[PDB]
C-alpha cells in the first residue's frame, strides 16, 4: 500500500506537472466523505510547492432516486449549484484539486471559463501510483488527438459481432492524460484516453458487449454477450441474456427516452491500466479508471451530452468499454484487435 | 458544559441576529488549531438558516519570535499575507464566521470594504453562553458610541493614582457588541465595549494598574503596583516591584521602541463579563474577554495602530484593563469608581 | 503516565473492590467532554468481571450564569434534571461509573433509594493511580466515623487565628474512602476524608485561611490571610487583602444571601494526597482532590445543604481546606498541628 | 461482531498458546493500514501476560505495478528490504505478532533464524474468533505432517480431470495450527493447514478448476473449468472459457516466465473453515483463510519459491484450492472426493 | 501558530544538521502521549531525507508517587528498565528521535555507548520554531565548552546572596545546543546551555532564589526569597516564606536524603529563549527549555547524578534557573549580573 510519505511525494510530482509553483493558487475540494489522506497529501503537497493553500469543503449533494455509491452513475446538480459564493471561492484559485467528484455541470463550466484548470483525484492511493502520470503519456494522448480533430467518421468492427458507425466533425475532441497544466483545463488522476461525440441523431448499427467486456457504473464483467441495435444515434433493441434484462430494466427506471442516446466515444491509451484490474477491487473502491482507460479499448457511453450543448441532460449515465475492436478513423485504422497501431508516436 | 445540540442553537441565535437568511453565503473559516464543535455548530446553525455555506480552511501562520498560544499577542503578518485567492474566497461570502482569529490586516479590511461581514468566534462555549449576545447590549453599546464621537478629550483617574490625558478627535470610535449584522462589519462574540485612538504623539500623565489589575497576554492580576509614566504618546517610564520588571523585560525582547506607543483606550459595558472570571481559567483557554469587557473598567492598549492608519506596525501588543477608575469624556464623567453612570441608556 | 493496560487493571481493582462480578450490572454515565480513555477502560473492566454492563451518553448541561470549567463550582440542575427516563435508565444497573461529574440533586438521591449504587471517577489517570482506594483506606476512614457520629461539637484552633464551633447532632455523618461497595451508596476515586454539617444556624466564631490554604475552584495558594467572621453557621466578615476583595467579589455576583452560609465540615484523611500536589496541576486537569483529602486537614465549605435537607439550593459553593489545625471533636481532639491523632485505627 | 474485551481475550488466549509469559518480549508489527483494534488488543494482552511489549511501525511499501488490495497478489520487496534496523528490532523480540502481512522474504527468513517466532494475525476479528486455534488442532495437523514426511510423492485425481504427480523429498513439510509456539516457527492465526512443494523441474500432469474452484486472489468460484498443464514444474496451457482467459492476462501482464511454476501443495484440515465463506465476504475483507483452509480441500500455490531456497523470486503468485479432490501420498489416500480419511487422528 | 506543513520542514533541517540522510537509519521513539503531529512529521522527514524509518511505541510508564504531568519531576525507572528488547529495537538505529522523553537511566546511556545518537524533542511545534537550531549556536556553545573543561572551580556570587563553590574536574562537560550531530552524543531541541557536576562531596556555600527566579517542574515565578544552604555538596537548609515551605513539603514528601544533593551546574547560552516566556504558558504544555537555557542564567539541579555514575538515583528532581548572577571559573568571569562576557566567541 502506500505511505502518507509517499502519498505527498506523488503528488508534489503530479502538481508540478501541473504547473503548480510560488506564483500558483490551489484549492483542495473536499466534503465529508473525501479521503482524508488524499487531501492532507494534496495540502502538503501544494505548500511544498511554496504554492499558496486552502481548502474549500461543500457540504455532500444527494440525488434523492440515485442508487450505488458511485455519483458518475447520475449526471444531475451537483453541490455548486444554488451555491455561487462557493463557485467564486473555486474560481479564485488557479488549481483545484477536485476530491470530491464535482460533476460536468454548467457551473464547472463556468470555473474553467476564469482561466481556473481543475485536477480530479479521487481513486484509492494504489491506483493512483500505478498510474502515476508522465509528459510521456501526455505526447502520446495528443498525438491521437491530432489525428481526430481531423476524423469525418468512426468505425467500430469486432468479431464478436460490433458494427458501427459514427458521422463527427460536429463536436470536439477531449483528451485526458492525468494532469492538469493548462489553463481552463479538466483532467484526472490517473486517465490517459480520449474521445468525442457522434454528429446529432446519427450514430448508426450495432454493438456487441461481448463475454468479458464491462459496463459501468455496474462494475461487471459480462458472462452473456449483449448486442446493442442503434439508430440515429439512440439505442432502440437491447437483447441477450440476464445481463441485458438488467441492463433493460436499470435503464427503465429513469423513465426517460433521452438515457439510450449515444454519448462519447474514443478508444484508451494507458498501457499501466489492466482490463484485470476491477476484479480485483470493491465496487465501492472508486469508479475504476481501469476500465476506462486500459490500451486499445473502445469506450463508449450513453445518455447526457449537455457537456457539450446536446440536448440530453438525463441523469442516466453508462460507460462501456469494449475489448478486441478493430477501429478506424475514416479510411485509417488507429487500433486493430484491441491493439494500438497509429498513430505510431501514440504507441507504447 | 455545553453540548452541541446548545451550541448550534446559540449559533442560530447569533446568525439570526447578525441577519444570515436565505438570501445568504456564509464561510466558516478554520485552520487545524480551530474547535471543530464550533465549526460544525457554525455550519449546522446557518444551514438551518437556508443560507448556503462553505467552510476554508487555510494553513497556520507562524511568526517565529513570538511566545505562549496567545494570538493576540504577536500582530504580524497573517495567513491572508500574500494569499489573494484566499481572500478572495472569503470575499464571495456575506458572511465569514472566523474560528482562527485572523489578525487585523490590510487584507482584511479589504474584505470588509466590499460588504463582507466578519463575526470572531473563537473562545470557549461555555464563554460563548455567558455571554450570548443581544440586541440590548447593542443599544446601549451605540449609545455610548454617540457620546465618545463627540468628545474632543480623554481623561482617566483612579485613587491609585491614575491621572491621564488624552487628546481625541484624529482617529474613530470602533464598537464591539458581539455580531456581524452590518455590511462590511467587524465583531466579536462575545464583546460589549468601545475604545478609540489618542492624537499623534499626545497622550499624557500617569497610568497605575493597581493590586488586581490585569495585563493581556500574561493574564495575571498584579499583586504590587506598576506605575506607567507616559509622555506624547509613549511609555517613559515603567516602576514598580516584580510585575514591573517581568514586564519591562518582556517589552524589551521586541527590541523596538514602537512597543511603548499607546494605541486604543476605552471602557467595558458588559456587565455579563466579570473581572473574576479570569482566575477561573488557563491561560490556553482563549484571550479572556471577560477581561477586556466588564463592565465598567478602563481599557488602553499598547502597540500597532496601523489598524487606523497609524505609524506604528510593531508585534508587540498588550491590553490592559483598570478597576475602581473614573474615566471622563471632555468635562463629563462615563465611568465613576467602576460603575458606569453616562449616558443613561448605556446603563445596565 | 498511565498507559491503556493499568489504567483497565485499575479499575478491575476497584470495581472489585465495589463488589462488581458476574451477578452486577454496571453502567458507565459520560457526555462528550468525559475521557475517552477511562470510559473505554471501565466498560472494559468491568466485561472482564464478567458484569453486564453499557453505556449512557447523557447531553450535556449548562448553568448559563457558571464561570470556569470546574462544575463543582455552580451546584444547580443537572442533565438528569427534566429526563425521568435517562434517570431511570441509571436506576437499572447495580453500579454507575460516573464519568460525567453529576452534581449532588434530588434525581440522584432518587438513584441511590433504588439500591444503585454510584462511582465518581473524573481525575486523570496519574491520579487515580496514585490515590488507587484500598481497604486499609476504609477501616481508617470508618472508625474516625464512629467517632464522629457519637461527636456533640466540633471545634477548630489554629495558630493563625481560626476559633470556629461547631455543634453537631442534627445531620449525618457522610465517608469518602474511594469505593462503591454498598448498595446505596455514593463515592468517588480518589477520596479518603469525612465530614458532616454544623446543627442549623448554629455555627460559630473566626476561621482563617492562612498562607498556604486553598479555596476552590479558584485553585490558588493563600499568598495573604483572608479571615471569615462567622455568625449563626453564616459568614458575615471577608477580611483581608486581594484574596478577600477577589472572595467577597465572586460572592457578590450570585446575588444571593445563602453563599455565605457554612455547609460541611470535616477533616482528611488520605496520606496519599498531598497538599503541594495543586501547584504541580493546571485548573482544567481536576477538581483537585490532593487538597480536598490530604491527611489531617480542616476541610469546610460554604453555599448548598440541600443535599441533606437544608434549606439553602443556592450555586454558589467554595471547599475550603486548612493546614495547621487543631480538631476537637466534644473535648477530645483527633488532629493535632495538622497531624491526625485519634481514632489511633484511623491514623497512617 | 467482536467487543474489544472480546478481541483482547482472544489474544490472551492465542499469546498463552504461543508461550508468551513474563521471560518473553513481544513487538507488535504494523504499518499506516493495520486495523488499530487489533494492534491494541495484541499490545494489551501481551501486558496482562506480564511481557514486556513494543510495538514496531514500518511505512508501507508499494510495489508500483502491484492491483488490488490483498497483499499476497504481489511476493516482492517488502517495507523490511534494505531497513535492516527494523529487521533488528524485530529480531530482538521472542515473538512478533505481525499485523501488517510481511510477505515471506530473506529478510524474515533471517529473523525466524534468530530465534523469534511471528505470528500473523490480519484476518478481521470475527474470522479469528470463528477460527481461535486450539491445541487439538495442532495434534491433526501434527500427526498429518507425520505422514507427509515420510512420502516420496503427492499425486491429485478427481471427477473433473485433475490428474497430477509431484516427486516430493526435495523440500520440507510445512505446517500451520493458528500459533507460534516453538522458536523460530512462522504460524497464522487463523490456518489448519500443511503443504511442501515439489522437487525442482519435476511436477506433472493436469489440474482441472472445477465448477465452485477458487482462484486467490481474484476470490471468485469459478463458473467455468479452467485446465491447467503441467510439465516439469511448471503451467504451460491454461484452457477454458472466460476465466481462462481472465486468468491468462493476469498472469502475462507480470511479464515473467517464473509465474508459470508449481510452488506449494498439500491439503487443509480446518473443519471451521468453509468454502462458502468466501461468498459472504468482500475483497477488501481479508485475504480469505477460509478458503485456504477448508478441511478436504487440495491447495496448491504458483508463482515464488525463493522461501525454501527455490530459484522463483516473481511477484505474482495465486493459491488455488481444489474441491472433492482424491489426494495420494505414494499409493495411499489422505483424501478422497474431498473428505480427509488418513490420517485417523488427522480427522475431525 | 505551525502548520503541519512547516512542521515537516522543520525536522528536515534537524535532521541534516544531526546529520540524517540515505546511509542512516532513524527510529522515532513514542509513547500514546506522544504528539502524533510531531511524530508524523519526524516519520516523514527522515523519509524526504532518504533515510529507513520505523517508529518504536513503548507502553507509559507510571511512579506511583509521581505528582503532575512532567516527567522530569521523577527520574525513577523509564518505561525501558527492563525491556532489554526495545532497548535493542532502539540501538539498531543511527539515530533515535525521543518523542515521549526517555529519562536518564542505565538504558539510555548503553544506547549511547553503541554509538547510536538520541535527540529529544517533545516541546510544542511553536517553541520548537522559535528556537530552532542553528550551527552558529553549535559554535558558540563549544567555545563555552573549552572554557569549562579547564576549569578547576565554579564560583556563583549574586546580590541577592548566593555565594556559592563547587570544585570541578571529577566530571566531563556537557553541552546542548539542539542537534544530535555526532554518534554517542544526546541533545535537545530546543536548548543552548552547558553544564557539568561538582567534584564529590564538595560544593559550599548558599544559592538564593531571588524574586523572579525560578523552580522546575513548579513552574513559578519566585514572589518570596528562599535561601539553599549548600554543605559538602547538599542542602542543608531551606529558608524563606511560602515558597520556602512549598519547596521543603516536595522534597521531604519523597522520604530520601538524596534529593538534597546538587549535581549539574552551569549557565545558559540561548539568546532566543527568554525568561519571561514561561508566564506565557500553562503546566502542561511543556518542560519549560526556555527557563532552562535562557542566555547567561546560571541552572543548577538537585536529586540524582547517576548518569555520570554518581551515587544517587533518587526520583526527586529539580532545575533552577537563577537570574542577575556572576559566575566564575577558577578566578574569571564567564557571566556578569546575567550578562555573558566570555569567551567572546559564545557571546550573542
Ligand atoms: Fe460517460
Ligand atoms: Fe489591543
Ligand atoms: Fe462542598
Ligand atoms: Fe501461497
Ligand atoms: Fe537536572
Amino acid at each position: 500500500p502506500v505511505s502518507n510519505a509517499q502519498l505527498t511525494q506523488m503528488f508534489e510530482h503530479v502538481l508540478k506537472l501541473s504547473r503548480v509553483d510560488e506564483t500558483q493558487s490551489v484549492a483542495v475540494l473536499k466534503s465529508h466523505y473525501s479521503d482524508p489522506r488524499t487531501v492532507n497529501a494534496a495540502m502538503e503537497a501544494a505548500q511544498r510547492l511554496k504554492a499558496k493553500v486552502y481548502a474549500v469543503e461543500l457540504p455532500a449533494f444527494n440525488h434523492p432516486t440515485a442508487m450505488g455509491n458511485d455519483m458518475t452513475a447520475y449526471c444531475g446538480d451537483t453541490a455548486l449549484t444554488g451555491n455561487l459564493a462557493a463557485q467564486r471561492a473555486l474560481e479564485a484559485a488557479d488549481l483545484v484539486v477536485d476530491t470530491m467528484m464535482l460533476l460536468h455541470s454548467p457551473e464547472q463550466e463556468q470555473i474553467l471559463k476564469t482561466g481556473t484548470r481543475i485536477l480530479l483525484a479521487v481513486e484509492p492511493p494504489e491506483v493512483l501510483a500505478r498510474m502515476l502520470p508522465t509528459e510521456d503519456d501526455k505526447r502520446r494522448v495528443l498525438a491521437a488527438e491530432t489525428l481526430l480533430k481531423q476524423a469525418r467518421s468512426l468505425h467500430v468492427r469486432s468479431k464478436a459481432g460490433s458494427d458501427f458507425h459514427a458521422p463527427l466533425g460536429q463536436y470536439p475532441a477531449v483528451t485526458e492524460y492525468g494532469y492538469a497544466d493548462e489553463p481552463g483545463r479538466w483532467d484526472h488522476w490517473p486517465s490517459g484516453f480520449l474521445f468525442t461525440w457522434p454528429n446529432e441523431d446519427s450514430a448508426e448499427g450495432t454493438l456487441v458487449l461481448d463475454v468479458g467486456d464491462i459496463i459501468l457504473p455496474f462494475k461487471n464483467y459480462c458472462r452473456e454477450r449483449i448486442t446493442l441495435e442503434i439508430e440515429k444515434g439512440f439505442i432502440t433493441g437491447i437483447h441477450g441474456g440476464f445481463e441485458a434484462e438488467y441492463l433493460r430494466d436499470y435503464m427503465k427506471y429513469f423513465n426517460d427516452p433521452e438515457v439510450y442516446g449515444i454519448s462519447h466515444i474514443g478508444w484508451g491509451l494507458q498501457p499501466r491500466a489492466q482490463w484485470t484490474a476491477m476484479g480485483l477491487h470493491d465496487r465501492n473502491d472508486g469508479m475504476c479508471m481501469d476500465a476506462r482507460a486500459f490500451y486499445g479499448n473502445f469506450l463508449f457511453s450513453t445518455g447526457p451530452n449537455t457537456e457539450v450543448g446536446g440536448k440530453r441532460k438525463t441523469p442516466c449515465h453508462l460507460d462501456i468499454p469494449l475489448r478486441n475492436c478493430d477501429i478506424y478513423l475514416d479510411d485509417k485504422a488507429v487500433v486493430l484487435a484491441g491493439d494500438v497501431v497509429a498513430p505510431e508516436e501514440s504507441r507504447a
